[PDB]
């Protein structure tokens, strides 16, 4: 059946906006999975898991008898599709159990371990998620086989749609470097957003860059990818090296014997893939990756063996069963323990991206430390492994259950505890008045509360007005902010603040995180009051302020916004068109395409546009909460043309007389061309739409000003 | 970006279910558009229609200084996609202002038409819909044109996304039959549930069949599309005749002149498209089919002049200006008006498929008794006017404002009025009593009210429990119905019936509509009873009971299920896979993914099935209502396989001895197959969520049973 993606490829996809509907979930609307796992007997789950650990089932026999490994490499990949460009991927939503993550090459065989849980899954039922189950399990695994985890946290919610990801526009699975779609370009650049080097991989190729054997080379993969994974390189060795303490890969025969992944298998599959028709298709006979390497003489218990045989064997090219290079001890003997057959013993085997560990240099310097030091390894490993699981579950405030760690970590964008009563509905008045007496205007108010707020990005929950992060470096400089505007807005909200909270007693103070969205609010009351309509802007305290040390620098560095469509903002000139990071932007915001269309109109009218633009600025009455955008857009009176100069910019000029009205960028005029969109505009373009235009306008700016308030969940 | 589409382009999709979320909708949730178009004036908007026909504006001047033509042919384009086979299309959701059918080539510059009627409804706003627009405006386009229309119902909510509906399988616009995706095989049979000849089209090739003059072969093309669109000879040839006695079509240059579709265009040009380098573009310029026919003496005029052309010439095979194969009237003087220029004059043209009015040899006997009995054109006309725009709009109860026909059409599929009091609860129960004590059993219960009230499809909101019509001709013949089964739980309802019916006093009586429905409700009590549960399912009274008299039996027939999932039911063997017809289904049903699972679970266990099949009754205890189904459907305790005899039947076996467990279809395999629902039946066939599942088959059942209760709404 053609569909209008196939007659119009290059039409902009409203669908990623308006997934995750109460129509698609199972759960009531009232359900809250916070509830429910507060009241799981975590504890019970974890000796049902621990239990699982050493109970083979002949479908998919346990190597070793032992499913840890298997396990660990399942948490592994449902946390390592994380990039930090954009925050999507990561474990935070269970989507290793959709598509098409589900059927990654790299993920084969991880759908028989997902079905290994599903017993213990239907035991506890709502209570624990999918999502929180992957980790949990993993966690558990690490524990059986005596490694000392840092802690747990549940709270991740199920999901029940793939969510739309970019993971890159090959048209074939793992096809390397250099394609009609290649994602590299340059000296082995590889494309933002992504953060693996082929289509289908987690990471890296274990095989080598490109399938080329050369550690040193595959260690720059590794450096690039784990970075986009937010891990340095001490973090980076410790997991590697963690995970390849334990278990062994599957390449026993060769890759063609492997049948079709699970989104293309047949019914009779029940949801499984990766079939294969050498020897018994399992077990000893198993092939996942293809690579046939055993780590450790202990695979089914942490110890420090990992080092011990990569420094103290040399290393030769080899190939496994299916092809594959690999690389296997010179002249040791048969110390590595086989996974079903305790008369057969092996030579201590490694992939190429473990020698990366050895053979890159500064990898060796940490590797070295590693080995010389165990105690370190095992330390570092556990904060990687807890931050690599946990690093999409936004604030601290979200996590759940006795395993939390009390350690705040610099990673997690810390915010301080309150330790104070509040402000009141009464002095939140008081505060919007002597802010409005001030001198800023709406605009400067308007614009300073959206740069706060809309950092925030649902994918992995950073982000937001919470800790006043804008008066900090790396946010107070960066351009779209406007610095020197921005700095001379803060410091009259900074007096105003000194002001009321030297006036309190009983210790009652008010946060600039709290103030600066107080301060917007009283900025669209303003903009409402100037175009006649008394609204008051709800407003919510609760806010902290965070310190500079409490502010990782590079780490913030990711949520600049370079294109902030709601700011008629791009920072340069983007492959992809602008209306295009619009959505996505919108899609980061959790915001519908309704919420993102009355969104835009009233930023529009009310000033927030970077730099005083007055392009889509379609009103006579800037600084007045008016529906003017829409109204003006849709008026069949105006003709609009691409500039001369820039492609990218329009004039609308009066049909009949040529007058110019107006200047216009690709995202404002998307919304009178998209058909989609421009119904939107026309239901708040309409003459009874004024009093539905303010209402729906509050809602939007109250929901982004409360994005990242997990406090109040 | 490749997508999951892309990866796996025959899975089932799902986002056909989610349409329509509260998401995409700009509306409140609690908007009731019935409640806005109460209160609209619509004589002040008919005033306003009435004064936009003659106001040309020069972006696209009026041909004659009336746009009356356009408009007609757009409210025309609006209804004309419908489909009997489905119900989909139609002018009831308004979808021309979406993909793809607002960039289709037989809507070509219905842009214009659609962006003239702007400033309408703006002023009005959400009072009255765009869907309701359309046609009003072609409404007014006849009444300004001096044609008393039949009448006119508001109600036609607006939707906010497009439709997902199968056009054809073409990757070709227009392309001629034969081709890789043809929709013709045999004897030129089109495939079900297309109604147009090419993709694009609204009904037929207006040059003839893949653009052979022919008209004789053009007529059985206008039959049998036209059919598949609900209408007869008699109304079609009103319906073409009615429509060409006013306006003109457009081909004044090489088609090669016109540019980009709307959804191709530029975002400059604002939604519109088909822009022309043809001289001006327009007006006299115009370019839309490729055609230059103007069919009357006065187009702008109610005439009898399209038969006394047809009748009184002889026609010649010609060519416009573009290039296309028309007709011209042989030795005729040139009295046809020019659009724009009063110096000239034109010979008399028809089409190709105007021609066919006359040279079918069934077509031509009612064009001569129009010809000679023109009244009977004019009534026959409006009647199918009429028809035409509200095919789709499901029962009477629906239909609102001040110029609804009083008059009951056969084709509105009519239920009587009720006129007497109806059962109360207390009488509810005495009915369910009475109903279990007969010795009817769950399955025959659930079977008859499913089979009864399973026929509506929200597309064009036919069918449904309304009406009893499961008792006559011909429902009752069904083969999905039972027919004997059916036969036997008939007679002791209408037993029941009866007897209560005679036992009351002041008029009180019950439907057996309404029973059929409460006995449903009585089943599915007593299957949770069977399973321990104390249950009440919700029932409305209110039916009808409609006659033989009132149900157009061949209108009927296009409701029967040829496959119904949910009684694991199909007719034969089929191109599409049985679980896309489920889907199918489900959309019709109004049903979401989560609604869809549950039922089906739940009527397996019931004993829905037709013919009393095994497959997919997982269970051991068949009429108690558990979610066994998904219980035993997960258990990973049994391995499934094609069976040798049947591809599309499975078999179950348990997988450490090899016995028999159960069997099962497509249908109810894909449940363990497909990630989404799969995820859907985990929640199920989890240990906390028998009661879960007991309450949520509740409320679909009772969904279901209400689809068609516009009486309550
Ligand atoms: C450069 C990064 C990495 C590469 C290229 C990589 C590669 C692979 C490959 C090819 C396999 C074999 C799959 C199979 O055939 O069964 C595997 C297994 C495994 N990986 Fe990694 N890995 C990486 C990082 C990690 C990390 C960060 C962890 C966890 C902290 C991890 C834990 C494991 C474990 C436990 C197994 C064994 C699975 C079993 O016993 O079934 N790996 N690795
Ligand atoms: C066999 C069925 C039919 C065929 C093949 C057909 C074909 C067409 C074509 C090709 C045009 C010209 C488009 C352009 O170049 O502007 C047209 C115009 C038009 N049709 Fe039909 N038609 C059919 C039935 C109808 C019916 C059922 C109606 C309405 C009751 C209708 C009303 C109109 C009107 C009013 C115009 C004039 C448009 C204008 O003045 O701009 N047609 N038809
Ligand atoms: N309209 C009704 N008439 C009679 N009983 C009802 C009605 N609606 C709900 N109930 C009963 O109340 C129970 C729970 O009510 P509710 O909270 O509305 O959720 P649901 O959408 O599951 O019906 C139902 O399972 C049914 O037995
Ligand atoms: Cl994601
Ligand atoms: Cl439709
Ligand atoms: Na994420
Ligand atoms: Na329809």
């Amino acid at each position: 059946g053609t569909s209008n993606r196939d007659w119009w490829p290059n039409q902009l996809d409203l669908s990623i906006l308006h997934r995750h509907s109460s129509l698609s979930d199972p759960m009531g609307k009232d359900f809250n999975y916070a509830q429910a796992f507060e009241k799981l007997d975590l504890a019970a789950v974890k000796r049902d898991l621990h239990a699982l650990m050493t109970t083979s089932q002949d479908w998919w026999p346990a190597d070793f008898g032992h499913y840890g490994g298997l396990f660990i490499r399942m948490a592994w990949h449902s946390a390592g599709t994380y990039r930090t460009a954009d925050g999507r991927g990561g474990a935070g939503e269970g989507q290793q159990r959709f598509a098409p993550l589900n059927s990654w090459p790299d993920n084969a065989n991880l759908d028989k371990a997902r079905r290994l849980l599903w017993p213990i899954k239907q035991k506890y039922g709502r209570a624990i998620s999918w999502a929180d189950l992957l980790i949990l399990t993993g966690n558990v695994a690490l524990e059986s086989m005596g490694f000392k985890t840092f802690g747990f946290a549940g709270g991740r919610a199920d999901t029940w749609e793939p969510e739309d990801v970019y993971w890159g526009s090959e048209k074939i699975w793992l096809e390397l470097s250099g394609g009609p779609n290649s994602r590299y370009s340059g000296d082995r650049q590889l494309e933002n957003p992504l953060a693996a080097v082929q289509m289908g991989l987690i990471y890296v190729n274990p095989e080598g860059p490109d399938g080329n054997p050369d550690p040193v080379a595959a260690a720059r993969d590794i450096r690039d990818t784990f970075a986009r994974m937010a891990m340095n390189d001490e973090e980076t060795v410790a997991l590697i090296a963690g995970g390849h303490t334990f278990g062994k890969t599957h390449g026993a025969g060769p890759a063609s014997n492997v049948g079709a992944e699970p989104e293309a298998a047949g019914i009779e599959a029940q949801g499984l893939g990766w079939k294969s028709a050498y020897r018994t298709g399992k077990g000893a006979d198993a092939i996942t990756s293809g690579l046939e390497v055993t780590w450790t003489t202990t695979p089914t218990q942490w110890s420090h063996n990992f080092f011990e045989n990569l420094f103290g064997y040399e290393w030769e090219l080899t190939k496994s069963p299916a092809g594959a290079h690999q690389w296997v001890a010179k002249g040791a003997d048969a110390v590595i323990p086989d996974a079903f057959d305790p008369s057969k013993k092996h030579r201590p085997t490694m992939l190429t991206t473990d020698l990366s560990l050895r053979f890159d240099p500064a990898y060796e310097k940490i590797s070295r430390r590693f080995h010389e030091n165990p105690e370190q390894f095992a330390d570092a490993f556990a904060r990687a492994w807890f931050k690599l699981t946990h690093r999409d579950m936004g604030p601290r405030a979200r996590y759940l259950g006795p395993e939390v760690p009390a350690e705040v970590l610099l990673w997690q964008d810390p915010i301080p505890a309150v330790d104070h009563p509040l402000i009141d509905a009464a002095d939140a008045a008081e505060l919007k008045a002597k802010v409005l007496a001030s001198g800023l205007t709406v605009s400067q108010l308007v614009s300073t509360a959206w740069a706060a707020a809309s950092t925030f990005r649902g994918s992995d929950k950073r982000g937001g007005a919470n800790g006043a992060r804008i008066r900090l470096a790396p946010q107070k400089d960066w351009e779209a902010n406007q610095p020197e505007q921005l700095a001379a807005v803060l410091e009259t909200l900074e007096a105003i603040r000194t002001a009321f909270n030297g006036a309190q007693r009983g210790g009652k103070q008010v946060s600039l995180a709290d103030l600066i969205v107080l301060a917007g609010c009283a900025g669209v009351e303003q903009a409402a009051k100037n175009a006649g309509h008394a609204v008051t802007v709800p407003f919510a305290p609760g806010r902290a302020d965070a310190s500079q040390e409490q502010t990782d620098v590079e780490s913030m560095a990711v949520l600049e916004p370079v294109a902030d469509g709601f700011r008629n903002y791009l920072k340069g000139k983007y492959r992809v068109p602008a209306e295009v990071l619009l959505v996505d932007k919108a899609q980061l915001l959790t915001l519908s395409a309704p919420e993102m269309t009355v969104l835009l109109g009233g930023l529009r009218v009310l000033g927030a546009n970077v730099g005083q633009s007055r392009h889509g600025v379609f009103t006579a009455r800037e600084q007045a909460l008016t529906n003017d955008f829409f109204v003006n857009l849709l008026d069949m009176g105006t003709e609009w043309k691409p500039t001369a100069a820039d492609a990218d910019v329009f004039e609308g000029r009066d049909r009949a007389t040529g007058e110019l009205k107006w200047t216009g960028t690709r995202v404002d005029l998307v919304f009178g061309s998209h058909s989609q969109l421009r119904a939107l505009a026309e239901v708040y373009g309409s003459a009874d739409a004024q009093e539905k235009f303010v209402r729906d306008f509050v809602a939007v700016w109250n929901k982004v000003m409360n994005l990242d308030r997990f406090d109040l969940a």
